[PDB]
């Protein structure tokens, strides 16, 4: 049987791709393409079972709760979720149990990994830095990833001590960003997509992951995941992380 | 209230480093430092807690009987554990059951991550190689890491289809070592120490964790970490993974 | 005024993406777009001034003769130039003076400058080795500029002693395939495009230079390069390297 | 038939591992080490050819009078030579048009060879950026050496745009410090030596030159390579790099 997948956004850029996506995959057919000012009827209509919703912000709210209300499971990209817009959802999916709703803020696998790799790693070392490289298209520095790592390198290192760092005598912005006591580079170079790389150390070793998204579309395997294996936990799922089986 | 920690093949390399690390530890006591000859009665007589050997797999059987026989707890870094040596030492616990020994062929913190990580990524990539790097006195090609790395990865990609590769002509050796059909490349260059990088790749996506060893005595912080934590689990722990408590 | 460039294969690969590339290239106008059949004549019809040409081995002879009896300059990407097609085209170029024809096996800047970096580096160090990486389509390992680096590596070496090697116990292919002394290892992995380092090390020091083909049209800022420089040196230049004036 | 090296500051750091070097050199003949207060002209009864001097920059100038006064080349790595030190050299110099003065900054011979690369490529590319890497008891971010190498990026660049870069939102420091438009990234990080990568990068390609230095001594090469050279180019060099005979 083909699994029943419903798009949103679906003229979006992210969208456009998972529609083509879904059509490419074996198991899986696209029941429903809406994009904006679809009716959501649609869905049901064409007797959806998950969507991928990539849309705005402002439009998410209003589709996931259909999507609850109609049992319809959720593959969910769109960023600006609070933590009162969480318990919103938490709080449609009393109503409706055995409906399972993923909202994550990273797609691609590798970048998932890299992060979870990057907690792992954390307590073990004396110093961790991120260096994060992008295109010089790039507005905001360093970028929401590398941010979203620090900042998890930071609590999977609370009440350590601090990164040594005896600088005394400095350039401004030499040391990187600061997020949360851990430095932050951001390279932004012609050539260059989306690239990160976290550096521990000890006297003695050091580790770096890395991880490079040379396509636009690195997504697009994750979400397919996230669609194939999103029943499988009931309720909601915040982050990629628990549907990659992790042991 | 620190813990009293006694070292078997003081005199050993590995042994007198360990005995330095211990006296350096603020929250361990060294209670014994033995090598050759010395009766090992000298640990239940200085009320040794857990020791660390790393003495020779001709003595290391007999330690451990005799560890296990005293309820004191074994983090051993000697090699030459066969299938039956560890069904002996199990035997021996089941006598036992509250003392702990850990038997672990790598030490070095960031290369167990390192394999760790590279076992929890190979499903989710198309293709797998190991790159090691060693200084140019190195014996053996592949290092006994980059193997066990590459067999762990092998392992958990059973069931996915083999490393792409339209590899028509080539010179031999180009494509490095096949260890269960990942590629192991050796490089041995001047100025090197101990390297290793795990490279996996998708259409759109890499990700690379690179370890390097830049001490002949990296292996200590695990030593001391399977030292502090070893109690935690009763019976035998293999490989220091386990204790690293990732989750 | 525009320089008249004319492009041979125009409908081939390389080609077609030259014929894109002058029409961009505010200095430059195609005065002739030939391809496969196409009467030269176009091209002194046209008053073309410079040719770049990426035909077959077997068409390319012809083209030159007819290019440098009519004071045509040629930037020359075909292959297959032997010492004997060599000597013919200086043959040529002596009855036509003040006609420049470059032939290079690389138009990529990047690559030519990995290639000029290790020729420099060489004999500085006591190891070096060559590491490439390709998409996992790729028929021949390890590729041609990883061969063409070693052998760059193993002549600017001459008379040093060989890469230091303790290696008694191997896996068949782990150090790589043997060019002229240099160790070359081709790793094939999918997101991979075209990649190559050259890795050299002395006791206390390495040094790596890594070379990132992120395109299919990298070649292009050289070619053009090549365009716009060939009639500052009459007669035969072989490689990019001398147009790009270093000092 | 060896040369007869003197060593000035021998009791010094760096004096004393040159002298060491020098022993341990089969083509090197000791003739001297002096330190404070031996009188200089223990070096001309002990008929010294050539000289390192790694002294304090209170002592080097009298020195380089007396060495240039006596014919006795120099290879000078004690630092604190401004312009009017530089133009004394070089008077003294003119009296003895056979001797052969070298003051060098840094006599890492793959660290000049870098520099000489990242200079020699700078002009090529949309995008340069240097991150250094250094451990974490350096007081100064980032190095001089990263701060001389971006300086000579840009002084390589100039006529070419600026560095691309939509940044328009950032933490302070993501980008790093400008040094001559060029950012430089220092990271420290236990585990570390000294390193520095230079990243040159345009529309699909990068180039990458990374110089590791895993020894306090790394540049021992390098003064030995200035002291059996040395005498090559008469009067004042500066720089190693004009030395290493960069084709
Ligand atoms: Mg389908
Ligand atoms: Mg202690
Ligand atoms: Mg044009
Ligand atoms: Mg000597």
């Amino acid at each position: 049987a083909m699994a029943r997948v419903g798009v949103l956004g679906a003229k979006g850029k992210v969208g456009a791709t998972m529609v083509r996506a879904v059509a490419a995959a074996d198991d899986l057919t696209l029941s429903a393409e809406l994009d904006a000012g679809d009716p959501l009827s649609l869905l049901t209509d064409g007797n959806t079972e998950v969507v991928i919703d990539f849309t705005h912000p402002d439009v998410v709210m209003g589709n996931l709760e259909f999507l609850i209300d109609n049992g319809i499971h959720a593959v969910v990209g769109t960023t600006g979720f609070t933590a009162e817009r969480f318990q919103q959802v938490e709080s449609w999916l009393v109503a409706k149990p055995n409906t399972s709703v993923l909202i994550a803020p990273n797609f691609a696998i590798g970048a998932v990994l890299s992060m979870h790799f990057a907690k792992q790693a954390a307590r073990f070392f004396d110093s961790a830095e991120v260096i994060e490289l992008h295109h010089p298209h790039k507005a905001d520095a360093p970028s929401g990833t590398a941010a979203r790592t620090a900042k998890l390198i930071a609590e999977a290192r609370k009440g350590l001590p601090p990164n040594p760092d005896a600088t005394s005598t400095s350039l401004p912005g030499a040391r990187g960003a600061d997020v949360d006591g851990i430095p932050v580079h951001a390279v932004r170079l012609a050539g260059l997509v989306a690239h990160q790389e976290v550096l521990f150390g000890t006297e003695g070793e050091t580790l770096t992951i890395r991880h490079d998204s040379l396509d636009r579309t690195s997504f697009v395997p994750g979400v397919l995941l996230a669609v194939r294996r999103i029943a499988e936990r009931p309720g909601l799922t915040v982050g990629l992380e628990p549907l990659l089986d992790l042991h």
